């Protein structure tokens, strides 16, 4: 069982003055195995619980040149470099809001990965990759509870049950736009069921041409989004209830 010990701000301090004192502090000897800066955070790994526990008494003891206290995070971990790193999430955070409609509340993330602004910054926003829609629903909870209309065209999406906990996400959502993907199947439409949509798009993916018809198509459509109002730009029939 190792540990990953972070100190923010640690590229704030003199390397070697800050183990130093953290050591000084330490009732045990350790060594900082992996010690790398990642932005102003200094970070290191500790393969030992006990340790650990000595590093983490140290947290709050230790008071800088400005007057304030150095403080220690202490989590326990995987392995020597075996995601989003927090720097990527403020980024990411920034280009969504950049592409949020607030009159409206839409939020259009479209072909995301061919971006200027970040036209290779080296982050490649790759959505159809579990942990970045992770991230995006995430800031969509917090920031955007009342968004009506979600745009994710042309992002190579295929295995749509990596956002199927918008459903709780974004409440409000009515309108989504899923054309130019990479759906095979009509059954990926299960995964968000739960959506009240009024308006869908879902052109461009493969499994359209999985109907003979339209109407058999928006039948298909329909019983996932019975209140659904238009599909593809396209306004439809009113539902016949029985």
């Amino acid at each position: 069982n190792w540990f990953k010990i972070t100190i923010p701000y640690g590229r704030k301090y003199d390397k070697a003055w800050l183990l130093s004192m953290i050591q000084s502090k330490c009732s045990v000897p350790f060594t900082p195995i992996e010690f790398h800066y990642e932005n102003t955070r200094a970070q290191f790994f500790v393969e030992d619980a006990s340790t650990a526990s000595a590093l983490k008494a140290v947290n709050y003891k230790i008071l800088d040149r400005e007057n304030r206290r150095i403080s220690i995070i202490i989590n326990s971990s995987a392995p020597p470099h075996t995601e989003l790193k927090p720097e990527q999430v403020e980024q990411l955070k920034l280009i969504m809001s950049k592409r949020y409609d607030g009159s409206q509340q839409v939020l259009d993330l479209k072909g995301l990965r061919s971006d200027p602004d970040l036209v290779a910054q080296n982050i490649d926003v790759v959505l159809n990759r579990r942990s970045c829609m992770a991230a995006t629903l995430r800031i969509i909870e917090e920031n955007i509870p009342e968004l009506l209309s979600l745009n994710l065209s042309n992002n190579r999406l295929y295995r749509l049950d990596d956002m199927s906990s918008i459903v709780q996400k974004a409440p409000n959502l009515k309108i989504l736009n899923l054309s130019g993907n990479e759906l095979k199947s009509e059954r990926e439409l299960d995964k968000i069921k739960g959506l009240k949509l009024e308006e869908l798009w879902l052109d461009g993916n493969s499994l359209c041409d999985t109907f003979r018809d339209q109407s058999t198509y928006i039948s298909a459509i329909r019983e996932r989004f019975p209140k659904l109002l238009r599909l593809d730009g396209h306004e439809l029939p009113p539902p016949i209830a029985f």
